[PDB]
Formats: C-alpha cells, sequence, structure tokens
DNA sequence: CTGGGGTCCT
DNA sequence: AGGACCC
C-alpha cells in the first residue's frame, strides 16, 4: 500500500528564468516585479532582506540597489514550466502540476522495477542521495527505507536532468504521500533535496508553527480555526471531530484533520494539457468602455495565438471584472467561430462586449480595476 | 504599493 | 456564478 512520491519545486522560478535570459543579472540582487509587487527575488536579494511578495517600495527600502525586471508577461515562464513537466513525464508518465513551478511524481512503480533488478549483495549498497530529514538513521533492512532511498536516487537523476537539459535548479522531497513530499521538499533550500523516513513524519508535521502552513488549509479555513482556539498542528490533531464537522462541513473537517496527522491518500493525477487559458490586466482605473474594449481586444489577441498553438479549441469564454469582489459572465462560443480557428477577432470582441455591459452600467459612471478573459471548456 | 496566473467543488 | 484552494 505504501507509495514513493516526489515533489519538485523550482528555485526562485521567475527570477531564475530572467537570470537565464540575461546573465548580467546573475550576480546582482534581482527581483521580478508585477505592478507594485516583487513577486519573487533571487537568493542574492534574499540575503539582503528581500522577501517573496514584498512591495516594490519595501523591497527597495530594504535593498536600494535591487535590480527589478518586469514579469507581467508569463510567456517565458509558462514555456519553461511545461518543459519541466515534460521532462519529468519521461521518467513516469503520471505527473501532477501545482502552479507553474511544482510537480508531483509517483515513483512507486519505478522504485519497484529498480529493486527487482537488484541482487541481494547490493541491497546493502543502497545509499541515500541528498539529505535525510532530521538526520534519521537508515535501517537497510527496512524495506520502506530502501524504497525511499531509491526514490531519492531517482529524485537526484531528475534534478540533474533538469539542470543538464534545461539549465534549471530546484528542490525535491521524497516521502510516502503528496503532503509529506511537499512539506519536506522545502527543508533544505535552495537546489537541494530531502527524504523523509516514516519514523520522522510526526517530527516534520510538528515542526510547523501554524496550521495555515499545511497545504489545503487556506486563508478562510485558518481564520475559522483560529476563532475556535486552534493554532498548533496538535490543536487540530486533538480537536473534536464533531465540532469540526459542524463548523466546516464533513469533507473539509475530515480531510484537514487527517492532514494534521500527515495522512494524505490523494493520488498523483496526470495534469496533462491545461484546462483553461486566461489573461488578466490590472490598472488603477477603467471608466470608458471603448477603453475597456481596447484592454479586452489586447487580452484576446494573445489568447487567440496561444489557443491556436495548443491545437485544441475552446467551447466557452468568460469575462471577469473587479469594481473599485470579483464578478464574471461566461457564454458558449458559437460553432462557426470555433471552426474558423479568417477574422475571428471582431465577433469575439462583440460577444465579450455584450457580456461586459451585462455586468457594468455605462449610463452610470463606473470604476473598474481588473479585466480578465478566460478560454475554457477545451476539446 | 495586492500579480498573474491556475485547479476543482458547490 | 461564485468560492475555496494552490503557486
Ligand atoms: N503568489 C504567487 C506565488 C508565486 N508566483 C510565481 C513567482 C514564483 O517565482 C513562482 C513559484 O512560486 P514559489 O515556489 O512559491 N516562489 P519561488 O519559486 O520564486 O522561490 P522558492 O522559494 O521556491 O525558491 O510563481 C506568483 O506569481 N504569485
Ligand atoms: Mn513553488
Ligand atoms: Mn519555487
Ligand atoms: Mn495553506
Amino acid at each position: 500500500s505504501s507509495r514513493v512520491i516526489v515533489h519538485v519545486d523550482l528555485d526562485c522560478f521567475y527570477a531564475q528564468v530572467e537570470m537565464i535570459s540575461n546573465p548580467e543579472l546573475k550576480d546582482k540582487p534581482l527581483g521580478v516585479q508585477q505592478k507594485y509587487l516583487v513577486v519573487t527575488c533571487n537568493y542574492e536579494a534574499r540575503k539582503l532582506g528581500v522577501k517573496k511578495l514584498m512591495n516594490v517600495r519595501d523591497a527597495k527600502e530594504k535593498c536600494p540597489q535591487l535590480v527589478l525586471v518586469n514579469g507581467e508577461d508569463l510567456t517565458r515562464y509558462r514555456e519553461m514550466s511545461y518543459k519541466v513537466t515534460e521532462l519529468l513525464e519521461e521518467f513516469s508518465p503520471v505527473v501532477e502540476r501545482l502552479g507553474f513551478d511544482e510537480n508531483f511524481v509517483d515513483l512507486t512503480e519505478m522504485v519497484e522495477k529498480r529493486l527487482q533488478q537488484l541482487q541481494s549483495d547490493e541491497l546493502s549498497a543502497v545509499t541515500v542521495s541528498g539529505h535525510v530529514y532530521n538526520n534519521q538513521s537508515i535501517n537497510l533492512l527496512d524495506v520502506l527505507h530502501i524504497r525511499l532511498l531509491v526514490g531519492s536516487q531517482i529524485a537526484a537523476e531528475m534534478r540533474e536532468a533538469m539542470y543538464n537539459q534545461l539549465g534549471l535548479t530546484g528542490c525535491a522531497g521524497v516521502a510516502s504521500n503528496k503532503l509529506l513530499a511537499k512539506l519536506v521538499s522545502g527543508v533544505f533550500k535552495p537546489n537541494q533535496q530531502t527524504v523523509l523516513l516514516p519514523e520522522s513524519c510526526q517530527h516534520l508535521i510538528h515542526s510547523l508553527n501554524h496550521i495555515k502552513e499545511i497545504p489545503g488549509i487556506g486563508y478562510k479555513t485558518a481564520k475559522c480555526l483560529e476563532a475556535l482556539g486552534i493554532n498548533s498542528v496538535r490543536d487540530l490533531q486533538t480537536f473534536s471531530p464533531k465540532i469540526l464537522e459542524k463548523e466546516l462541513g464533513i469533507s473539509v473537517a475530515q480531510r484537514i484533520q487527517k492532514l494534521s496527522f500527515g495522512e494524505d491518500n490523494s493520488p498523483v493525477i496526470l495534469s496533462g494539457p491545461p484546462q483553461s487559458f486566461s489573461e488578466e490586466d490590472s490598472f488603477k482605473k477603467c471608466s470608458s468602455e471603448v477603453e475597456a474594449k481596447n484592454k479586452i481586444e489586447e487580452l484576446l489577441a494573445s489568447l487567440l495565438n496561444r489557443v491556436c498553438q495548443d491545437g485544441r479549441k475552446p467551447h466557452t469564454v468568460r469575462l471577469i471584472i473587479r469594481r473599485y469582489g470579483r464578478e464574471s459572465r461566461q457564454c458558449p462560443i458559437p460553432s462557426h467561430v470555433i471552426q474558423k480557428l479568417y477574422d475571428v477577432m471582431t465577433p469575439m470582441v462583440d460577444i465579450l462586449m455584450k457580456l461586459f455591459r451585462n455586468m457594468v452600467n455605462v449610463k452610470m459612471p463606473f470604476h473598474l480595476t481588473l479585466l480578465s478573459v478566460c478560454f475554457c471548456n477545451l476539446k
């Protein structure tokens, strides 16, 4: 029943891409800016006190010589993201993406194949690659330890191929489920890997200082838990199941409590091709609808290129706005438009404008801060 | 001085 | 259509 899972997370991903493009940025402290947000920075900048998701002005205040590069266009990072996923799919076909810079891979089948090839003399020769969490002792007669060590070897080969083939460094964690692999992948950063033997699971889980650090417990759930006197992992572990269900629902309650024990039965799912393609534009003000129409047309031009590139056709379109708290309207895409994928621009513009005005009233003044377009329902 | 994306559930 | 979650 026991699995071997790996989780790979990339070092300062966006910054890493920018440093690959312009090597002049390699040794200077580097931040990647999106409007007023330094969304990540390289490790030289983190030495100087820059943190991820800092304000531009807090960033330059803590580090005035910070070099900033614009990262509002995700094209190059998206390309790199999928190159990493495809490389990992060479190892095992079933690879789960999380965001742009993280992948899970279920190594179980691979581990077993490698050990079936091994003879009894060399089971004694199996060595860890990288760090062992909590420097736990390895017991070579424990088959779980052996399997996780082989998993750590496969993780090292993976990171070495990402570097040799794509020039990318990242951290990996090897553990027995997705949650533990993802928690352990970050223990030694950057560009290192860690493996978690079962006896250390509780240690890893209690090393966290608040429940929001558990993937699956977000802003709102954390708030509700804090209103219940639950702040530590052990608080959640020892809390009443029944009160928890009543407060958050049965699924949320049971899942997050199991998580608080380090238990996670969820499988590694094949992410495959994207389920949707969207673009966003943020701004201080949009009040003229011919302006709004310009913004929109700008968005769609790029999305039409990308949709064409993938070679599938979307069967739904959505328009999203935020007023001076987000709202959307969607509709199907007419079949002749779909088959045309010819001037597909103009019809799509008219459709999206009709949705626009369904949501906002021009006859009245309006203040719009975010305008976004999503193409989903691909086939 | 709070981006620009994604997933699945309800 | 919105909401929760992830990065
Ligand atoms: N809220 C967020 C989180 C991440 N990102 C982008 C920028 C990051 O470089 C990239 C990966 O996210 P991340 O792993 O959380 N941080 P990053 O990889 O930059 O640094 P590490 O701490 O992982 O080395 O996604 C974002 O644009 N908005
Ligand atoms: Mn990440
Ligand atoms: Mn990362
Ligand atoms: Mn969380």
